[PDB]
């Protein structure tokens, strides 16, 4: 890899800076379509980091392809990436040669500036046989690298949007860079300096030459922050010249995170210091989030909020208002703050609660790690800030990730919240094993499309058959070509069905095994057909004056006289349609995304029809009370209490499904005008969730242009009380088309025999797993630590394996005549009811640890999910070793919730 420099210009006057993916560890796995049993671990800049497993690629492979039979170099890296055909190309060459037998595999990166998710892989979009590959990047490294200055220490990334601040850095104390002993050099950064005069960033302080005068004018370039310090000293050398010390501050992993400004040069020719600096605080950082288990890359990279963090939820059984700001995570970034939010530097989970210091309860420990027994991942944070005990130096947070399938990501919840460990549980779908089947399309295969990008003008159809009528070519081909030859069939119609993708939110559609893809060539150079030659215009190889079928090189031989033998391989046609979701339009118009040999069709098909409903995510928490609206979530049509002649239809939670006609029903909220056209709301995007005085700030704008430039976003007011309250039709403004509606809501604001919760005066149904007929089916075991533990449910009986006096819980590590705990006693046990959860414990029965006297207080949790059908448990996490915590997961529990 003869260094290529990862970095070019664009001919509008753009540089883009695409080192920022150079991943040296671990190198991209690409996200190839659900169930391939082919890996593609790819890097950009750099040939392969060593892949230590089994055999690797080879040593210069750049792009690789695993999984099967070996590993085989997809190419090394030959030049820079390139602007060319409006995008950012990236060009390997010198792989190991293809079916073609001429060329080696070549390899195509298409970057896209994208600020959706924070770490974006190289995803997989074109598998043509013959030593081409074409990847989709949309990363946010693909922007322009602009420069911002700020006035403060606060200073953003354009681009990007990742903070930085080098307010931990400011204390007038300074810093003390040495050069050779002669002078050590005082310079403070963001400050004064305290071994010299008023005003003064940096000094050799003996004689104190201040050659700082320092600001807070922090500046920014592509990864490297400088504070400049103008206007000090004159020269004794040379010309009166100002001193001047502008400062470096890269990034670097926690090796001696907050060592010396170590003074690297100092210019007496032109009267310059210049500092480095080694920060964790110029860093969009190197904590790589993706855990390798064999086949599968399980994920927590989309989990990541761009514009700060996720407002959780803390379990706690109280009387309180349940500290509406009490916490804010992040995954493998730190925060980023906001209006009422001041955290420190490298905070991953903060806490800010009432009368709150910034508090910071977390920081990124390392990469996600998975128990290999159960089906859930890990990530735990170490702190600095300590204990309200001060044994240990950290606040730690562990987050646990079970599967929750759907299209609802979610927020993360705190569970009990213990001593000095903060264990959240998050309930994600991107948890969940990849498993899609090819059944679904219907809605798209009324209309067949005929779009062009060049001289050639492709014939596309899913789901029927596209061009037989007008070339007569192709009578089974979904994807065929009219070039005026005839329709080449570019794959069959029933030859393939493919399925989704995740993170792109986009459904991959391929078709193969068509018609023979042109290969034709002596050279690896491949003829594009029709040449005008002898004055005709040649659709096949031609025996012309020359022993074998043979092609020209070019659309025309008679002008440019580029030619060669013709060599056909088995290689065929291969088309590709990629559904990318947008609310563009219902049918969107597949342009040809890439083009290859005339061997590869690609379309970007910006559908609206396929993709998912991506409704609102109704539990936010704010000024001292919890939201949760999953009571007005009205699933199938909604409430209709409008009158003066309107068909009101509501969604909050949702989307509207069995809404009124001659509408956007999908969108939002729709309103009849009588006897006309019918009135939408508001768009699927647009539900801004907030709350201002026992008022929910809930508006849908972008919809109902009463004008063009201002439109109809209706502000609704919502109060909770103790009974279901009827809706009232409220007033509007007709200065900016705001409507206003009234509703009322809920959730707004002994376990012995079956379960009785008296929030209504109801009892439940526990009886399918309370086991008071079941002697041996509550005995479950998951492995915490050699030391092995084991949970019964709520049947005192049996006594199976230990000496266990009158437990539920005896945590054994399969020892039976020894006490193997005493923890779950149950001699007195209660719960209390939560709006999603509850919190079945114990107290005070047996003692251990430091005998704090109180620490027997075992805690099980069953969720809101009747789809497990079964329940098979994990244990999450220990409390001192003798307070316990873990989920289970269970069909009957939760009563009153729509």
């Amino acid at each position: 890899y003869d260094l290529t420099e990862c970095s070019f210009k664009n001919e509008a006057g753009e540089t883009y800076d695409l080192s920022s993916l150079s991943r040296y560890s671990d190198n991209w796995e690409a996200v190839t379509g659900t169930g391939s049993t082919e890996h593609y671990l790819i890097n950009v800049c750099k040939s392969l980091s060593p892949q230590a497993g089994s055999d690797p690629c080879p040593p210069e492979a750049a792009v690789c392809l695993l999984g099967g039979p070996k590993p085989v170099n997809l190419g090394r890296v030959r030049d820079s990436p390139q602007w060319s055909q409006g995008l950012t190309l990236l060009k390997y060459v010198d792989g190991d040669l293809c079916p073609d037998q001429i060329r080696k595999k070549s390899t195509t990166i298409r970057f896209t500036c994208s600020e959706s998710h924070v770490n974006s892989r190289p995803m997989f979009i074109s598998a043509v046989e013959d030593c081409e590959y074409t990847f989709s990047w949309p990363t946010a490294a693909a922007c322009a690298v602009k420069s911002n200055v700020h006035d403060d220490c606060q200073v953003t990334n354009p681009a990007t949007g990742h903070l930085f601040d080098l307010s931990s850095l400011s204390g007038r104390a300074g810093f003390t860079a040495a050069y050779s002993e002669k002078g050590l050099v005082y310079l403070s950064v963001c400050g004064d300096n305290e071994n010299c005069a008023n005003g003064v960033g940096a000094c050799f302080g003996q004689t104190r030459i201040s050659v700082g005068k320092a600001s807070k004018r922090l500046t920014y370039v592509d990864q490297v922050l400088q504070l400049v310090y103008e206007g000090g000293s004159p020269c004794p050398s040379k010309t009166g010249l100002s001193y001047k010390s502008v400062i470096s501050f890269v990034c670097r992993p926690e090796v001696g995170p907050t060592n010396r400004p170590m003074l690297i040069s100092l210019d007496k020719r032109t009267c310059t210091l210049f500092f480095s600096w080694h920060t964790p605080l110029a860093c969009e950082q190197t904590t790589e989030c993706s855990v390798r288990n064999g086949s599968s890359l399980i994920d927590l990279s989309p989990l990541i909020h761009r514009t700060g963090g996720y407002e959780a939820y803390d379990e706690s059984e109280d009387d309180g208002s349940d500290t509406s700001p009490d916490f804010y995570i992040n995954i493998c970034q730190p925060l980023n703050p906001m209006h009422g939010l001041a955290c420190p530097a490298g905070t991953a989970v903060c806490k800010v609660p009432v009368d709150g210091p910034p508090i910071d309860i977390g920081r990124v420990a390392g990469p996600p790690i998975l128990n290999p027994i159960a089906n859930e991942v890990y990530l735990n944070f170490e702190s600095s800030t300590p204990c309200l005990a001060d044994r240990h130096f950290n606040y730690t947070s562990l987050i646990t990730f079970h599967c929750k399938r759907g299209v609802s990501m979610g927020t993360p919840k705190l569970l009990r919240t213990s001593v000095c460990d903060f264990v959240f549980e998050w309930e994600t779908p991107l948890v969940c094993p990849d498993e899609v089947k090819t059944d679904g399309c219907s809605s798209l295969s009324k209309s067949t499309f005929k779009v062009t990008r060049g001289p050639h003008t492709y014939s596309v159809g899913v789901c029927t058959a596209a061009a037989g009528l007008d070339e007569g070519g192709c009578k089974d081909g979904a994807v065929c070509l009219l070039s005026g030859s005839k329709g080449a069939s570019f794959g069959r119609l029933a030859s393939m069905k493919l399925d989704y993708r995740h993170q792109d939110e986009a459904v991959i559609l391929s078709y193969a095994n068509g018609d023979t893809c042109p290969p034709e060539t002596e050279d690896g150079e491949p003829c594009v057909f029709p040449f005008v030659f002898n004055g005709k215009s040649y659709e096949e190889c031609v025996v012309e004056s020359r022993a074998r079928l043979w092609c020209a090189t070019t659309a025309n031989y008679d002008r440019d006289h580029e030619w060669g033998f013709c060599k056909h391989s088995t290689s065929h046609r291969t088309s590709v349609i990629i559904f990318k979701c947008d609310e563009d339009a219902d049918v969107g118009r597949p342009q040809v995304f890439s083009e290859v040999r005339g061997c590869e069709v690609t379309f970007e098909w910006k559908t609206k029809v396929v993709c998912p409903p991506k409704k609102m995510e109704c539990k936010f928490v704010q000024k001292h009370r919890t939201y949760d609206l999953r009571l007005l979530s009205s699933l199938t049509g909604s409430w209709s209490f409008v009158h003066n002649g309107a068909s009101y239809y509501i969604n909050l939670c949702q989307k509207i499904y069995k809404g009124p006609q001659d509408c956007s029903e999908r969108a939002s909220v729709c309103k009849k005008s009588t006897s006309g056209e019918v009135q939408v709301l508001g768009l699927v995007h647009t539900q801004k969730l907030d709350v201002v005085d026992d008022r929910v700030i809930v508006t849908y704008s972008k919809g109902h242009y009463c004008g063009d430039n201002k439109t109809a976003s209706a502000v609704i007011e919502l109060t909770c009380a103790k009974t279901v309250g009827r809706p009232s039709f409220t007033r509007f403004d007709v200065d900016s088309c705001t409507y206003h509606f009234s509703w009322d809501s809920r959730a707004a604001c002994m376990v012995n025999g079956t379960i009785t919760n008296p929030a209504n005066g109801r009892s439940f149904s526990l009886g399918d797993i309370y086991f008071k007929r079941f002697s041996a089916s509550g005995d479950v075991r998951t492995n915490g630590d050699r030391y092995i533990y084991e949970i019964q449910l709520s049947s005192i009986t049996g006594s199976s394996s230990p000496a266990c006096s009158g437990a539920s819980i005896c945590q054994r590590k399969a020892n039976d005549q020894h006490f193997s705990r005493k923890v779950g006693t149950s001699n007195q046990t209660r719960y209390y009811v939560q709006d999603g959860d509850l919190d079945v414990v114990f107290t005070s029965s047996s003692k251990c640890g430091k005998d704090k006297t109180k620490s027997v207080s075992s805690t099980i949790f069953f969720h809101c999910d009747p789809l497990v059908k079964d329940g098979i448990p994990e244990f999450s996490h220990e409390t001192a070793d003798c307070q316990y915590l873990f989920s289970w997961h269970t069909s009957a529990v939760c009563p009153l919730g729509a």
